[PDB]
């Protein structure tokens, strides 16, 4: 097989759909297929030689010309689209292309919001899609609710060993524990001013707790912000993958406070899959990689002093956290690629068939 892939982010910053099309390209060449992923020009980043570049949005005539012309040239057995949402690259993609269509849609809100948005004008292009994916059953219910025709639930993956075997960050772990952060902490949807607010508590019993903080912020505001206790911050910046993942593993605690926005918890699977406890605001999507309270700790979504004792019962507890943990390790292997890569693939050849290739509009 030869797959084209369309990523309508920059690689120039992380995020949950930028990583899940390089890591899942990575995969797909592994068991012995081409892949090409078309993505915004991300100059910033060293990425392998079979990224191409769609120009960047000011999206131009150049860019439309790019991808008329790697569709046409690509030769792909299946075109797999990422967030087709109107206006970008993966839409422009939809429209340029017809054939062997997959979509991947990682974002959702409302029934409602699905329901226009793929019943509106955009309609005779969501049609041309013929394998649909969506990251939750619910999501997938409304796709299905909307457009007649069946999609698939298939979860976002992680590689699970590269967290479970990940090195230890050195001085760790700390004998007055780490809670970890993951995120852009000055969207207030991330939940930050909830962890900052559980602080006081935190440190009236952990007297020497760090806030390790993995994500690109303003330190100087967050830090005005925990006044006296500002001292128990450690920004760790936009570090790469690989300390990310000691991270990730040499923490006691990883801390989803987020306040919605979230429509998968992949940060959270990451942290199952380092054996790292998690304590999670509960939104659904965090539910649902918690599996309702048994292979993680969650808390209400805008509970400050809920937030506090949730984490110091996890770190007082060690029999309770163990517990999490080994559940956790548990189930993450439902995320993990070996599993994900399948099921996408199965699409891929429900989709797909002997020399037929998609083609330009
Ligand atoms: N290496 C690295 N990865 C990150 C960073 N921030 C987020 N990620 C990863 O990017 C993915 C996206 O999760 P998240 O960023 O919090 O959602 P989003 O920013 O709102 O798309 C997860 O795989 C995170 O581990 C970072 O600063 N460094």
């Amino acid at each position: 097989m030869r797959i084209g892939m369309v990523c309508p982010y920059s690689f120039d910053v992380p995020g949950g759909v930028q990583s899940h099309v390089l890591q899942l390209a990575e995969v797909l060449r592994d068991a012995g297929h081409e892949v090409s992923v078309l993505a915004p020009a991300s100059p910033h980043v060293k990425l392998p030689d079979y990224v191409v570049s769609g120009g960047k949005a000011v999206f131009g005539p150049a860019t439309h010309r790019k991808v008329k012309k790697w569709i046409a040239e690509g030769d792909f057995d299946v075109l797999h689209i990422h967030e087709p949402n109107a206006p970008s690259l993966s839409m422009l993609a939809l429209q340029a292309a017809e054939g062997p269509i997959v979509a991947t849609f990682h974002t959702s809100t409302t029934k409602s919001l699905t329901l226009s948005v793929f019943q509106g004008i955009l309609r005779p292009y969501h049609e041309k899609i013929i394998g649909r994916i969506a990251v939750s059953d619910l999501a997938r219910r409304w796709q299905m609710e909307a457009l007649g025709s069946d999609a698939v639930e298939i979860p976002n993956g992680v590689d699970v060993a590269s967290f479970a075997d990940a090195p230890l960050l050195d001085g760790y772990p700390r004998e007055g524990r780490t809670v970890l952060f993951l995120g852009r902490y000055d969207e207030p949807r991330k939940g930050m001013a909830v962890l900052l607010a559980a602080l006081p508590k935190l440190v009236a019993r952990f007297p020497d707790v760090e806030i390790l903080i993995v994500g690109r912020g303003d330190e100087d505001e967050l830090r005005e912000q925990a006044g006296d206790l500002a001292g128990h911050l450690r920004f760790l910046g936009q570090v790469d993958d690989a300390t990310k993942a000691s991270a990730m593993r040499s923490a006691d605690v990883y801390c989803a406070p987020h306040l919605g926005g979230e429509s998968f918890g992949i940060v959270l699977v990451e942290a199952m899959a380092a054996g790292t406890a998690v304590v999670a605001s509960d939104l659904d999507a965090f539910r649902r990689v918690l599996a309702d309270g048994d292979a993680g700790r969650l808390v209400p979504v805008d509970d400050a002093d809920g937030m506090a004792a949730a984490l110091i019962g996890i770190l007082e507890d060690d029999q309770l956290r163990a517990g999490y943990v080994a559940r956790a390790s548990e189930r993450v292997h439902r995320y993990d690629w070996s599993v994900v890569s399948a099921q996408i693939m199965r699409v891929y050849e429900t989709v797909s068939g002997a020399g037929i290739k998609v083609q330009v509009s």
